[PDB]
């Protein structure tokens, strides 16, 4: 706990890498020449598109970050929203977004994890909170999800992934070791108590809960260019990052930055968006 709090980092550093929305996952360069910004939208985009939304649903987001996605989905598909996260400066942030949007529908930020949220939405997206839930809670999360959706629902989940071991031993012994030790590196220093799963894990699980899952869509191209781009962008700024934080916040931020771009250039690691779908859903 305490050796992990070491590992807290405040939310102006992380303004020094990403772009003006703040988002903390994969970007969408469809078309490839959209900025970073551009690019968020269209991931959430991306996300909301697959979902059925039709107007009057509630669309839960699980780890509802700065609030972008509710927004969104509010804007494009005239629906209630509820967020989950566990972040209060998060928490105020969303109330204000959401507060601002000229709407009638509801929109709720509730300080809370999934395992406390049992109220029935229609729909769910949730984009890169999912590596932090551990194994051992995958078929709870599941379970909930399908249990508080409709005949027709479905959900989201986007996420990295790292493969099975012995997957990764089929890709070179050296870079098997080499992979699982940033893994470790990751999950210790940048995201405290993480755990990646593997597209078969998201996969299977969904399918125990009763859901039908297509073929995920792999985000790797676009999780490479967003990598380079916020690496490029705390790079450029060095300065203002040690003054906010230290050397050696910039140094392990540079080391993840660039290091996940190696190991998704080289195919060790790649970023899953899954389509959860209950029988009932519509064609
Ligand atoms: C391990 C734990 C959590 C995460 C989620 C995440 N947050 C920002 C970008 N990825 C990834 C890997
Ligand atoms: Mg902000
Ligand atoms: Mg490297």
């Amino acid at each position: 706990e305490d050796i992990q709090a070491h590992y807290d980092v405040s939310d102006d550093f992380f303004a020094l890498f990403q772009d003006p929305t703040r988002t903390y996952s994969c970007a969408y360069f469809e078309p490839p020449e959209l900025t970073l910004e551009e690019a968020q939208y269209a991931k959430v985009d991306l996300n909301l598109d697959k979902l059925d939304l039709k107007p009057g649903m509630t669309l839960l987001d699980i780890g509802c970050g700065w609030g972008t996605t509710m927004r969104r989905a509010v804007e494009r598909f005239d629906v209630n929203v509820i967020g989950l996260t566990l972040s209060k400066n998060q928490h105020a942030r969303c109330e204000q977004v959401l507060a601002s949007i000229d709407t009638n529908r509801s929109r709720q930020v509730l300080l809370q994890g999934w395992e406390d949220f049992a109220e029935p939405v229609d729909r769910i997206v949730s984009i890169e909170a999912f590596e932090h839930f551990g194994h051992e809670n995958y078929d709870d999360f599941f379970k909930r999800c399908f249990n508080i959706m409709p005949a027709d629902g479905r959900m989201t989940v986007q996420s990295s992934v790292s493969y099975h071991p012995y997957e990764m031993a089929a890709r070179g012994k050296k870079l098997s070791f080499e992979t699982a030790r940033f893994i470790k590196f990751i999950v210790t220093e940048i995201f405290p108590g993480g755990r990646l799963p593997s597209t078969e894990m998201m996969v299977e699980h969904g399918e125990k809960a009763g859901f039908t899952v297509p073929e995920p869509l792999s985000l790797r191209p676009h999780y490479i260019k967003t990598l380079r781009i916020w690496g490029d962008t705390l790079q450029s700024n060095k300065d203002k990052a040690i003054e906010v934080t230290s050397e050696e916040v910039y140094n392990r931020y540079m080391k993840y930055l660039r290091g996940c771009e190696h190991y998704f250039t080289d195919e060790m690691l790649d970023c899953s968006l899954v389509t959860y779908l209950k029988p009932g859903a519509a064609a």
